[PDB]
């Protein structure tokens, strides 16, 4: 395939049916979608079944199960890079349980990094609707090339050529960041190493959409933002 798509699953029974419709009803169609379901509950495997029919699917569960295997590391970050060692794809994008594709977002993003050579990474602009019908609509827009895509751009709006975890691995040992100090921004963590080597193209369109409507006490300190806004600016590479 063209394109993998990494989504990850964990307990979001009411959201995933939606996120999984939507990437396997996209118009360009020649993708492997990985779901990378970190074991969950019946209601939501049984929400996820009926896909595993559609032969672009492939689906890995986790054994994972407690507090302390869920806080031993950053758990979507873990199985991203398990996809990713698994995946076929030139170009590689992310989707999670309850973050939904618009139609055209594989084609236009495959197009604009089949037309540019010289972009390795792309962004688009995302949408979230908050409902109580709407009462609010936010846009994180994709207006410029950026060098600082912490906490700017979230997980579910690129897309990058597989290249670009080669330089990413040979710095920091792996790609996505597993550890559990990351857990709340793992999507900035790995932006952030991207960040070290490429900076983020835009394409001006919102084509992803968001619908909002023990553990945590054995997680360490997370990580914030700001301390991976200031490293990329101190590092200086734009
Ligand atoms: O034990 C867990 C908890 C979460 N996730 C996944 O991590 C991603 C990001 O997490 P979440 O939606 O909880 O975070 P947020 O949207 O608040 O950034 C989602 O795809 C979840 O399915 C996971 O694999 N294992
Ligand atoms: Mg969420
Ligand atoms: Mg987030």
């Amino acid at each position: 395939p063209k394109v993998s798509v990494i989504m990850t699953s964990y307990n979001k029974s009411d959201y995933v049916a939606k996120s999984i419709s939507s990437i396997l009803s996209q118009t360009f169609s020649d993708f492997e979608l990985f779901i990378m379901d970190d074991n969950s509950n019946e209601e939501t495997l049984n929400v996820i079944r009926p896909f595993l029919n559609d032969n672009r699917v492939r689906f890995y569960q986790s054994d994972i199960s407690g507090v302390k295997e869920r806080t031993e590391k950053t758990r979507y970050a873990a199985l991203i890079n398990q996809a990713i060692e698994m995946a076929e794809g030139e170009y590689i994008t992310y989707a999670t349980d309850d973050n939904i594709y618009m139609p055209d977002r594989l084609l236009k993003m495959v197009r604009e990094l089949d037309t540019h050579p010289e972009k390795a990474v792309i962004y688009s602009a995302s949408k979230t609707y908050h409902l109580n019908d709407i009462v609010k609509e936010t846009v994180r827009p994709a207006a410029q090339v950026t060098w600082n895509a912490p906490c700017a751009i979230d997980h579910c709006s690129v897309m990058h050529r597989y290249s670009v975890l080669e330089k990413v691995k040979e710095k920091f040992g792996s790609y996505w960041d597993e550890s559990p100090a990351f857990y709340r921004i793992g999507d900035a963590r790995f932006f952030w190493r991207v960040n070290h080597f490429y900076p983020f193209y835009p394409l001006d369109e919102e084509l992803d959409l968001n619908y909002i409507t023990e553990f945590v006490r054995n997680l360490p300190p997370q990580r914030n933002c700001r301390e991976l806004r200031e490293s990329l600016k101190k590092l200086g590479m734009g």
